[PDB]
């Protein structure tokens, strides 16, 4: 069949970790979790009930623990209370869809197309380990730093079984605007319908932060698709840029563009940013007790 995942799954005591502040519902807190006896303090985001509920909390944390790359966020730990809590990194930025929108002009090249490889980084390794993410949006990207962002949510990933490469589903609340057209269609998921998500996320980043189709109810996206239509090129992207995310979206699953060569594209852009977006006034914009604090990526096994 496949390797075995040795994955550690940490139970953190409920004594080790200090919740501070809501930072959204829709449960997360923001918290200092503190190892029993080890001089650390690590910031942490905690997130919080029917039989089914916990079901599924518990499929994430086992995603969540089972991936280890700079570009995905890894479960730190739960927590085995009244209620189940993931307890992972803190990610002081919130999300990139958020970040674009409330710093829009202040966002130059250099960022969106360092983004763009980091994404790919991320979800290139997602690949390797036979993972489909399925729910990839600039909602589910998180900024550690401005220049460091980390792919997650994994409430709908599915790891590949250990021959066949396509994992069908059934109903429930899906996002329409964000899936490949054979998934709308077939409830078919593959490493390619996360292609397709990419370039989505990636037209939310280029128009700061708008959302896709808007206005249009989802039961019309797929005939929208079928007759041909995209999202628009976004008015900083050169046609490299638009030609990419295109790509992402043909009918053809295998016609679309790999993880890997989205990596080698948007890193050889990013080299030279200014000649792949045209950002007004780009060259003149920059982005940016507690003395045991240490992030979670110094804090290891
Ligand atoms: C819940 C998410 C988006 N979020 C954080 C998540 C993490 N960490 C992590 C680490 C790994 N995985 C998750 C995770 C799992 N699942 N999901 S998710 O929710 O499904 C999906 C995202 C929709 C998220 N969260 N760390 C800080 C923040 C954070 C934040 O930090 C600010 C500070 F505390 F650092 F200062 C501010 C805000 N907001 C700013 C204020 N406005 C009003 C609301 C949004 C949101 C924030």
């Amino acid at each position: 069949g496949e390797a075995p995942n040795q994955a550690l799954l940490r139970i953190l005591k409920e004594t080790e970790f200090k919740k501070i502040k809501v930072l959204g519902s829709g449960t997360v807190y923001k918290g200092l979790w503190i190892p029993e006896g080890e001089k650390v303090k690590i910031p942490v985001a905690i997130k919080e009930t029917s039989p089914k509920a916990n079901k599924e909390i518990l499929d994430e944390a086992y995603v969540m623990a089972s991936v280890d790359n700079p570009h995905v966020c890894r479960l730190l730990g739960i927590c085995l209370t009244s209620t189940v809590q993931l307890i992972m990194q803190l990610m002081p930025f919130g999300s990139l869809l958020d970040y674009v929108r409330e710093h829009k002009d202040n966002i130059g090249s250099q960022y969106l197309l360092n983004w763009c490889v980091q994404i790919a980084k991320g979800m290139n390794y997602l690949e390797d380990r036979r993972l489909v993410h399925r729910d990839l949006a600039a909602r589910n990207v998180l900024v550690k730093t401005p220049q460091h962002v980390k792919i997650t949510d994994f409430g709908r990933a599915k790891l590949l079984g250990a021959a066949a490469a396509e994992y069908h589903a059934e109903g429930g609340k899906v996002p329409i605007k964000w899936m490949a057209l054979e998934s709308i269609l077939h409830r078919i998921y593959t490493h390619q319908s996360d292609v397709w998500s990419y370039g989505v996320t990636v037209w939310e980043l280029m128009t700061f932060g708008s959302k896709p189709y808007d206005g249009i109810p989802a039961s019309e996206i797929s005939s929208i698709l079928e007759k041909g239509e995209r999202l628009p090129q976004p008015p900083i992207c050169t046609i490299d840029v638009y030609m990419i995310m295109v790509k992402c979206w043909m009918i053809d699953a295998d016609s679309r563009p790999k993880f890997r060569e989205l990596i080698i594209e948007f890193s050889k852009m990013a080299r030279d940013p200014q000649r792949y977006l045209v950002i007004q006034g780009d060259e003149r914009m920059h982005l940016p007790d507690m003395d045991d604090v240490v992030d979670a990526d110094e804090y290891l096994i």
